[PDB]
């Protein structure tokens, strides 16, 4: 059972570069990522949001939030004059 | 079984070049993602939303957000002169 | 069972390059992406809404959001003078 | 079985050159996506909405929403004065 | 069962350059992400939000938050004149 | 993949019964069989003779045997008021 | 992957009887059999003979023998008033 | 992966009777068997017989056996009067 | 990974019976047998005869066995009013 | 990784017999036999024979065994009035 390799797997006489994922200026509320996730027989339960029992009688303002996540803030990103977040990957082999 | 090589496998004799995926001025909220996942045999269960049981009498105003992810601010993104964020791979094998 | 492979797989004397891809100046809400997923054998539930029961009465304003994912604020983006995010992807082999 | 292969499979003396699809300039909501997506003898049960049961008496205003994703708010994007965002792949090979 | 390699496994005469993802200028709230996750025969349970009963009467203001995470704050992020935050892999092998 | 089933596979309400080969005053030599078998992926090699040299100059008598299997003897079978060797199979199910 | 069931797989509610092959009053020489064999990404090499070189000269008698397996001798069988070696099997479910 | 299973697998509500292989009265020289061999990944290398260099000069009498089993002997069976050796299974489930 | 199961697996509510091979009166010489054997992953050497180099001259008599295994002798089996030796199971379940 | 069970393995509410195999009245020489192997990443070798050099000049007689195993005797056997020998397995449960 073999996964995820990056490279060489069961090979011979190779050369590889890989880059990853570059990120800059960004923002993000309540993601969700997986990467590289396995599941072999397992049993999984995630994210269950059960039995929200929101009530109000004769009340002059209400808010309310229930999630697995919640944000109301302010989540800017400002920037000048900025370089790089470059990722950069180089293989050299087997030359003569 | 052999799932998600990047590179050689059950190979010989190979130059490989892999870049990956950039991100400049991206702005997210409530997202999700899946990359390189894998179930075998596997039982799973995500994101229910049970019973959500909003109820209002006589109220002058009322706001509810349920979610398995619940953004409500301000995410802004502000670049100026702004260079970069690229991904660069450089693979050079067996020259003469 | 191969799967999800870039490069060489039971091959041999190979020259591969591959970019992936890019993103500049994206706004994204409430977003669900699957790259590279794979089932065997599994069994799945997801995103499932149930039972929901939003009620009002004699009430002046009301709002209800119920989602697997939930925005209601600004995700905006602003550039000026931006430069970059490419993804490169160069291979070189068996020159002479 | 082999599947989603990019690059050499079962093959030989070969040279290959792949970009990916770029984005610049993109605002999205609530949308879905799904690429190299494999399923063998999986049980799948996706999005489904379920006994929503929205009422009202008697109210003066009431707004609702239920969904899968819920996306209310606004995504402008705006930009002057950009460049890049590109995906290259090059491959070269055998050259005499 | 052989899983999330980078580099030579089972395999010789190799040279394998791997960068890894950077991040300049991110702001996030609220977020989860997995990568490298290995579950086998495993039973898990995650996330549950279960019973949640926000009751209100008579009142003039009410605010709840409810979540498996919560943020109300500011997050912001600002830059001027800034370099550098790449990561770069170099590998050299069997040269004459 | 599901090989060599007997019985009920992905099935339900099923009744089966299956008998198997009986042999009886049966005498075999240099004999190969070969049931059940299953080869994914592999490289098999079987049986190979080479280079076998017999040379004789002058002699007054010689033999020679070379093989995957070599039977020079006596293999009789002799029987006198013999019974059963039968094989039986009963399956009753669901009666009334 | 599911390979050589006897009796109920992923399936339920099923009566099954299975008998297997009996044997009586059989003489075998140098004999092989293969059942139930599985073989998945290996690699096999089996009953090679190579370079047998037998050599005489000016000899009144000379016998060789060279092989995976070697009989010569005498296997003989008799039997008088025999009974039984019968397999049974018997197989009873769900009777009103 | 599941191999060779007798009775129920993922399986539910099951009666199963299952013989097996009687042997009577058998004589075997040299023979050979595999049942319920399982090879994965594996690299196996059986049976070879190599440079066998039999030589002879004005030998009166020579004999000789090279081999991965060699058998000269006498293996005989006589049986009088002989009863049983039978395999018997009986499943009962569920009656009522 | 489940592999030889006898029984339930993975299963429930079964009634199961299994036999196993009965042996009477059998005379065996150098056989070879494999039952239940599972490699993985595993790199394995067996039976070789290598470089055997008989030689004679002028002898009046001359005998020679090399083998994985030599049998010479009287492997005789003699019976007389003989019963029994079977294989009995028995399985009852649920009854009412 | 679960392998030779006998009975229940992650299983419940199950009622198992399991005979094993008799013998009565077996003779033999030299045999081999392997049952529940397991090898798992393991190196072996085994049964190796090499550089057997047997060399005779001017001899009257000469015998020569060179193996694994040698058997030259007598290993008769003989029985008059036996019973029994017979494996018995009886199994139940949840009877009313």
């Amino acid at each position: 059972m073999d996964v995820f390799m990056k490279g060489l797997s069961k090979a011979k006489e190779g050369v590889v570069a890989a880059a990853e994922k570059t990120k800059q200026g960004v923002a993000e509320a309540a993601g969700k990522t997986k990467e590289g996730v396995l599941y072999v027989g397992s049993k999984t339960k995630e994210g269950v949001v059960h039995g929200v029992a929101t009530v109000a009688e004769k009340t002059k303002e209400q808010v309310t939030n229930v999630g697995g996540a919640v944000v109301t803030g302010v989540t800017a990103v400002a920037q000048k004059t900025v370089e790089g977040a470059g990722s950069i990957a180089a293989a050299t082999g087997f030359v003569k």
